[PDB]
DNA sequence: TAAAA
């Protein structure tokens, strides 16, 4: 996921080429406990999506006018700053991307029993 | 075409 370069051979190709990652990934899921990670998992940042709060269908409102200008918005914002700082979280809103992620990390239930024990 | 797949 935090991948900047692949460092591969084409399929057919000669020697190992370096491509620069071009891509964006965005998953989806109905699981509330996906990240297997204990050990915390900056790398992920899980939106809980609610039906029946959306005020906007996504089936028949979002059309490629829609999403063109939801992307000049973000070119516009982007071109602020033209730098991998910009695309941090700010410092309240990586507060509370701690928490998101802790609440849908797995959670290791030795923890509890050694605690138990060594009390 | 073989490879590489």
């Amino acid at each position: 996921i935090s991948a900047i370069v692949d460092i591969y051979r084409a399929s057919y190709g000669k020697r190992t080429e370096r491509h620069p990652r071009q891509c964006v990934f965005v998953g989806t899921t109905n699981n509330y406990e996906f990240l297997k990670d204990q050990t915390g998992n900056r790398r992920f940042f899980p939106i809980t999506t609610d039906k029946n709060k959306a005020t906007k269908s996504p089936f028949d409102d979002l059309t490629p006018v829609v999403v063109q200008q939801m992307f000049a918005e973000a070119r516009v914002y982007f071109d602020e700053n033209p730098t991998d700082k910009a695309l941090l979280l700010d410092k309240e809103a990586s507060e509370m991307a701690l928490k998101v992620q802790e609440a849908h990390s797995e959670k290791d239930a030795l923890v509890g029993e050694i605690e138990e024990f060594l009390e």
